[PDB]
């Protein structure tokens, strides 16, 4: 019915990359967790650049990547 994580094998305990942090690879240390709106991923206050020692005062939160200009680059040659 709902969004079944094929991935995490419908148990969040398992070691699931796509709903982990994947700056260090883990889910661990909760309390430093930031997950992006538009990512839709957790990050860490120790996995940021520049790594923030506190979260920050804004509700919705964007990585520095979100804000980087080099941006991924679309494959062409289709
Ligand atoms: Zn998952
Ligand atoms: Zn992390
Ligand atoms: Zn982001």
């Amino acid at each position: 019915s709902g969004p079944s994580c094929r991935f995490c094998k419908d148990d969040e305990n398992k070691p699931c990359r796509k709903c982990a942090c994947h700056v260090c690879g883990g889910r661990e240390a909760p309390e430093k967790q930031l997950l992006c709106d538009e990512c839709d991923m957790a990050f860490h206050l120790y996995c940021l650049k520049p790594p923030l020692t506190s979260v920050p005062p804004e509700p919705e939160w964007y990585c520095p990547s979100c804000r980087t200009d080099s941006s991924e680059v679309v494959q062409a040659g289709e």
